[PDB]
């Protein structure tokens, strides 16, 4: 009788990482418990750029101090953007959804360096340090937060219970919609930081299941500029279905 190699789910998405040959750690929370699964744990309690995952806290202050509304359509003016996609008027949501850098500068710049500061330290963010560029303090630094942080961040998003008014988290929550089917609904933000080294590739967000149940995730890894950007999306839900999250 041949042995048999018995595949948990924690071998597998340990695997999962391996098969795209970088270093990968996802991160689990339901029920005030935080699960890691992924190739390298080390990464869970290490900080790293947020990239386009600190739009959701953008949109929190930028609508909670009034400088937007959800409504408001955000004027292409007329540059050359990173994607043809992005060059059009869009409102906030639509910017998340694409994650339309432009957009957010512009948000980051109305809020000011002041109140961004201020708010961001009030939040508790990551190490709270945006340093004195205020349009792009997510994407190269000084601004670091952790995977744990983010899952911690967000699973509060999920809840309402973030120090921020309940329209407003309600609000940014439906920005964040993914997916939604069988009574399942995914939501989420992807964020990767190319111009640093190593790269840094994040998706943060949570699923509600059909029962109501909360279950929050942040997935970051290193990323390669011969990566497709999906990469992260394809390896979130092979590890959610692994986990029966969904
Ligand atoms: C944010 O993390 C990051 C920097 C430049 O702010 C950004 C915008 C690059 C990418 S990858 C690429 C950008 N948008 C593409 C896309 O998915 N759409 C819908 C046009 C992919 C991301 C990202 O994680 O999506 N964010």
């Amino acid at each position: 009788t041949p042995s048999q190699i018995v595949q948990g789910h924690n071998q597998v998405i340990h695997q999962y990482f391996d098969e795209k040959n970088t270093s990968g750690v996802l991160v689990i929370q339901t029920d005030k418990k935080i699960n890691l699964y992924g190739n390298a744990l080390s990464r869970a309690n290490t900080e790293y750029v947020p990239a386009s995952t600190f739009k959701m806290l953008n949109a929190l202050i930028g609508l909670e101090n009034q400088k937007t509304d959800i409504n408001e359509i955000f004027k292409w003016k007329g540059e050359k953007r990173s994607f043809t996609a992005w060059e059009k008027d869009m409102t906030l949501g639509e910017a998340m959804k694409l994650s339309a850098v432009p957009v957010y500068q512009e948000l980051a710049r109305r809020i000011g360096l002041d109140l961004m500061q201020k708010e961001v330290k009030r939040i508790g963010f990551g190490n709270a340090e945006i340093g004195q560029q205020v349009d792009n303090f997510w994407l190269v630094g000084p601004l670091k937060v952790t995977p744990i942080q983010e899952v911690e961040f967000v699973s509060q998003l999920a809840h309402t219970q973030l120090p921020f008014s309940e329209k407003v988290q309600a609000n940014v929550k439906n920005m964040l919609l993914l997916e939604e089917s069988n009574g399942y609904k995914i939501f989420g933000k992807t964020g990767w930081a190319m111009d640093i080294k190593p790269q840094v590739g994040w998706l943060t967000g949570w699923v509600e299941q059909p029962d109501g149940k909360i279950v929050a995730f942040a997935l970051n890894m290193e990323m390669r500029s011969e990566m497709p950007a999906s990469i992260r999306n394809e390896l979130l839900m092979k590890s959610l279905k692994q986990l029966n999250i969904i």
